[PDB]
């Protein structure tokens, strides 16, 4: 009989598509030296031929396809003023509020790409034509509780457009295509959630509201923000988010530890 | 006359290969006014045809060269255990010792890739053939002097190599390569530096150093890390590196604020 902590180990091990029954007769010591090899053999592949990192090529896809629906790409900075917290309508008795990693005094890890988004919408719209439609992939950081879908680590997309077209059937046409084209099954649940059963992929909102005020901003508007790491974890059927995430324990899915 | 205020405002709308002399009689008022169309003009033309970040843009056209050299693409965490500095040889008495940006109490933002490249150079050992190949690019953070070759929030290459072929030819040939590649001019300093003219680009090591058992580390290796917007500051000619980060005030070093 397998321990706890023996197939805590094995489970580091397998890959989801593995077809290896743990609960076969065969001891630890060799089940775990058959998955040792077969993790090894994974990684030597990837070194051999392909070589691109899960996180940075789907980055990058993601990237390509925005731009081709032309979306400017955006990057702004992950430190940002503490002010932008506040400022987006979050003090006490918000979950975001307790959240945010601070740095030094006025500063802190962005939990969100909103505050940058809404000031490149303000500023752009004052030298480029209408619509405006940016987006932009990055860090952000969130003190979560442990689970196995949060990351305190993670990069977001956010796409925003500003100006005509922000109808709420245009919003659901670019998620819609966007992770087809991606080749992620959701539902759209309805602002409105993009999930998979359970797994928020999405949140996306339709503007204006209030809160634009606040920020500059005048007119209509439509946008999202998806995690990264959440996709890969459904696309390659992931039981924990850990296995996609920047990572020294895994290389796109693959422990690291052998 | 135009005073030190109007001067520098239109030095921020200014772009390196403007051919305009602000030193000409036609006032502020005026001089401002056909900048402010220029830049428009520039940020139309982006968002018409290419729409890619320079950063980003970059960072891509750095691991196309890498991976396509052989080296694997790794991200590793951002924000990493506060231990990584001290066992890095950073106290008291070295300057990057004091310009680490401390998230709560075991933590800080990476100010170097060593630490994790170190990690993944000695996981990755015990499954791939030698040599073993790794770069890294993403955010890195050190708090600085004002200075106009200094960013507090950057963008690090790292690469490194261990095993066989190890050596200082080596090492200056994938430094070369890449910079003609890129087209850098540059001249290597001989530990070694790449200087472009005063500009640090890079610092390049050739190991084994007795630092490396502390990491559990014991063949040779040879590697480097660049800063991205230095790069993309002796490119684009940027007068100051601000033009080339993450920003809210430049995109591809055209002002924000117009
Ligand atoms: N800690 C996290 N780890 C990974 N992805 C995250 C995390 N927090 C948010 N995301 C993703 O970022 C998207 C935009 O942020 P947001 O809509 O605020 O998420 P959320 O409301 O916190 N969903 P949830 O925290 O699961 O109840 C989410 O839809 C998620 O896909
Ligand atoms: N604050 C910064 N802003 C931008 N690039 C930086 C910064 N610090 C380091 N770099 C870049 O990262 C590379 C690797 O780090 P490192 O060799 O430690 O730089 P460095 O020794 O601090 N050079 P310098 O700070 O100018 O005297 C450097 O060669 C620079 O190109
Ligand atoms: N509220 C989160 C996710 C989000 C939701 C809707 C729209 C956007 C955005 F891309 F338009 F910013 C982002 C964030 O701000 O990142
Ligand atoms: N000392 C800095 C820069 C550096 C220098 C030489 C080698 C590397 C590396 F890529 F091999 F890590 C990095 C840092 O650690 O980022
Ligand atoms: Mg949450
Ligand atoms: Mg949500
Ligand atoms: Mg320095
Ligand atoms: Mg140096």
């Amino acid at each position: 009989a397998l321990t706890k902590s023996q197939t805590d180990r094995l489970e580091v091990l397998l890959n989801p598509k593995d077809e290896i029954s743990l609960n076969s007769g065969k001891p630890f010591r060799e089940l775990e030296s058959e998955l040792l090899s077969r993790r090894k053999k994974d990684l030597q592949q990837i070194y051999a031929e392909e070589r691109e990192n899960y996180l940075g090529k789907l980055e990058r896809e993601i990237t390509r396809f925005f731009v081709d629906r032309g979306f400017l790409e955006i990057k702004s900075p992950i430190l940002i003023p503490l002010e932008y917290i506040e400022r987006m309508g979050i003090d006490n008795d918000t979950e975001l509020s307790k959240q945010i990693f601070r740095v030094d005094k006025n500063f802190c890890l962005r939990p969100m790409l909103a505050p940058n988004l809404y000031n490149y919408l303000r500023k752009l719209d004052r030298a480029l034509p209408d619509p405006i439609k940016i987006f932009e992939i990055g860090p952000c950081y969130r003190k979560e509780s442990d689970g196995k879908e949060h990351l305190e680590e993670f990069t977001m997309l956010g796409f925003q457009q500003m100006g005509s077209g922000c109808t709420r059937e245009n919003l659901e046409s670019i998620i819609t295509d966007f992770l087809n084209h991606l080749g992620i099954d959701f539902k759209i649940v309805g602002t409105l959630d993009v999930m998979h059963g359970d797994l928020e992929l999405s949140s996306a909102g339709v503007g204006p509201i209030p809160l634009d005020r606040e920020w500059g901003i005048d007119k209509p508007w439509i946008g999202a923000g998806f995690g990264l790491e959440r996709l890969l974890k459904v696309k390659h059927d992931f039981k924990n988010i850990k296995r996609a995430a920047r990572s020294e324990s895994y290389y796109n899915g693959i422990s690291t530890n052998l």
